């Protein structure tokens, strides 16, 4: 796409979500401008991406065709704006605050898309449920998927339901990490050497999961 | 590469092995030759490849640079060879006959590699152990593994451990899919639908044992 794309915030998710674009060739560097409160942040950016960085939100929100909001929970009230783009796509992540809330904070007829990822998009392999208001077009919609789908798999799912996402993603860690432990253990002690043992478990789960994801619904 | 490939075999797994080397670019279908026992699967090969197809075991080994060999463990000491190419390497798959019984079928110093993969190279996420002989140069093992990674992980491993590599494949489908079955059910009693919560646990699933192949050894 030729769209500008917008991030307040560029720590681990910002910079997972930016390695996706570059890497499935959505965007290229220089139609990418961040902002974060940290300044390690934005110089790992700037080192790493080659993308312009400021230390000004305003800057960000200004020329941004799709702006994506990664900061805390907390700091979403103050961030929230005259300057955006009256067509911006206004993207949510680590939800916490509803469509309605966001709406709220703009006042405006504003597009946004609530958008909850997970820590695996780190490794391109994130599961990125989203929830968008009346105001997105189906056009907007395909533009923040084809983002979403270069680090990951995408569902459209109701607000109601993001509960239930948080849950899904917050219990996966540990029951993976006890059934890896487990096969990596019983290799290690029939002789195979430990970072072998956990790269054929990991793998092995990893291969039984894509299973399910592609064969049988 | 520029090597012919020769397939004894074409099922689920020789398939599992073309769809990847297509998919990589690692040879193009003009280099590769099959047979199988079963004409249906000929047939398949065929119309989903356009590779060459022979119901002559001699055809395929005559021209092969990598013949690999995907038959019932029980056939391998009837199908093994006097045409085959004087530095063929020969490729032994599902692995339940030693490098060392291999070789005392050829009877003359052939190149072999034993081979464990597993049902995800199905969906291009195989772990494949591989173990060479001492007729196998570093260059040859690197086209074998060029070929393993085009579905999958590999790893190299000694003959010793891979007992405990079909342990670890045979364990994992059962540890996953109970771990994903829970998950998915606790999301669907809270109101997500069946299909959607078995993509989310899946990917969830994929995404943990991604995290663990790629960060923390």
């Amino acid at each position: 796409m030729d769209k500008q794309i917008g991030f307040i915030g560029c720590g681990n998710m910002g910079m997972a979500m930016i390695g996706g674009m570059i890497n499935k060739n959505i965007v290229s560097s220089n139609q990418i401008i961040c902002s974060d409160l940290n300044t390690a942040n934005l110089k790992n950016a700037s080192e790493k991406y080659g993308l312009t960085t400021t230390t000004d939100n305003n800057e960000v929100a200004k020329n941004a065709d799709i702006l994506i909001l990664s900061i805390k929970p907390d700091l979403y009230a103050s961030i929230i704006k005259e300057i955006i783009k009256n067509d911006a796509i206004i993207v949510t992540i680590a939800a916490g605050k509803s469509i309605e809330s966001t709406e709220n904070a703009f006042n405006k007829k504003v597009k946004v898309v609530r958008v909850m990822p997970n820590t695996p998009a780190l490794v391109g392999e994130g599961m990125s449920a989203l929830c968008p208001n009346e105001m997105v077009t189906e056009k907007d919609l395909e533009d923040v998927l084809n983002i979403f789908n270069s680090f990951g798999q995408t569902e459209i799912v109701s607000e109601k339901l993001m509960d239930v996402v948080t849950s899904v993603s917050g219990s996966s860690p540990a029951y993976v990490y006890m059934i890896i432990e487990a096969m990596a253990d019983a290799a290690v002690l029939d002789g195979m050497p430990r970072n072998q043992a956990y790269k054929f478990a990991a793998q092995a789960v990893l291969g039984s999961a894509k299973m399910v994801l592609e064969t049988g619904i």
